């Protein structure tokens, strides 16, 4: 029945929540959050800006050697109470004719929310 | 406990199936299954390689107008009713695709709810 419980409200403004610690942490690079949100997982994995990572303990390993940035569109859906993505648009000043995108898939894990699939990249339009 | 019901092996081979008819009609151009195989609602997106598209009308109008091998895949269901599905492709020496999709299993099947495609070097 997902379908007939998309965005229940304390579920969405949960994953929102999480969203924004996550978008901090990368902005000011508190790799420990970075790390916190990501799902504890050999199927982990993180398609990058430049590069792909398999496994949480690639993802972690990578996070420890890698900033401002607007977000421009947003769109959070959660799906019944245990599964989210969030998907957003961005911009740096540094690359102005570039938009970036950010994609994640979330699920609430008996330690919280956690990210268990992330792609970026950032494209002309 | 969802953490202890990753890639049930009745699930997995039911999204598998789903995922390589999306994968047969992206070859073949086959733009009925491409749209019969997203979610259809306002919410679904999709990041192509050059273009962003909100909603599922935006995006089978885009299919209208619109080989490769590949190299990686990871097809992870949680539960009996979502998943995610990551390939990594070739066609263009210099360059690795991406493809990032989220299932989700609806009342008419499985569909996509959300997907990226990229290519890097």
């Amino acid at each position: 029945m997902l379908e007939m419980q998309i965005n229940l409200p304390e579920v969405h403004a949960e994953v929102t929540a999480q969203f924004v610690r996550y978008e901090k942490a990368l902005t000011s690079n508190d790799t420990a959050v970075l790390n916190e949100l990501f799902w504890n997982s050999p199927q982990t994995l993180r398609y990058g800006a430049t590069e792909n990572l398999y496994g949480y303990e690639a993802i972690a390993g990578f996070r420890a050697t890698r900033l401002e940035r607007e977000i421009v569109r947003t769109v959070i859906t959660t799906y019944g109470h245990d599964f989210a993505t969030a998907n957003i648009e961005f911009r740096r000043l540094s690359h102005s004719q570039l938009t970036g995108r950010q994609s994640q898939t979330w699920m609430r894990t008996s330690q919280g929310w956690r990210v268990v699939a992330a792609h970026v990249s950032l494209i002309a339009l």
